[PDB]
């Protein structure tokens, strides 16, 4: 009856959000996905609770851009026809963009399944 939690380290990935360079990571409690614009010393501009994330999608390998797209639960007063909130992070590490995207994706999918 053993219980295991994930033990990989939390990555800090070079990513662009709405055409600004920054760092995508998770909070230490692994409850929030946070993006902070460079220099990365101010507060996050995107903070998405993992409990509110309903989907994770990626550009397929070989695409022009390496992007992860996260979808959130609809906001409380959203109109029923409206698309759900979404957040696209382009991975910009010149050699490691796809590997960094895969690392975050894998860590996120584990946490999302564990909750
Ligand atoms: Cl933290
Ligand atoms: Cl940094
Ligand atoms: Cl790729
Ligand atoms: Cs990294
Ligand atoms: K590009």
């Amino acid at each position: 009856n053993l219980y295991f939690q994930g033990a990989m380290s939390i990555p800090r990935s070079q990513t662009t959000y709405k055409k600004k360079e920054g760092i995508l990571t998770l909070t230490e409690d692994r409850k929030f996905l946070i993006w902070t614009p460079l220099p990365a010393t101010g507060p996050p501009t995107v903070s998405l609770a993992l409990d509110n994330i309903t989907n994770l999608q990626q550009t397929p390998p070989g695409s022009a851009k390496v992007i992860l797209k996260f979808t959130e639960r609809p906001r409380p007063n959203a109109e029923p026809g409206a698309p759900p909130p979404q957040y696209m992070f382009q991975f910009t590490h010149p050699t490691d963009a796809r590997a960094e995207a895969n690392a975050i994706r894998d860590l996120l999918s584990q946490l999302l399944a564990a909750a």
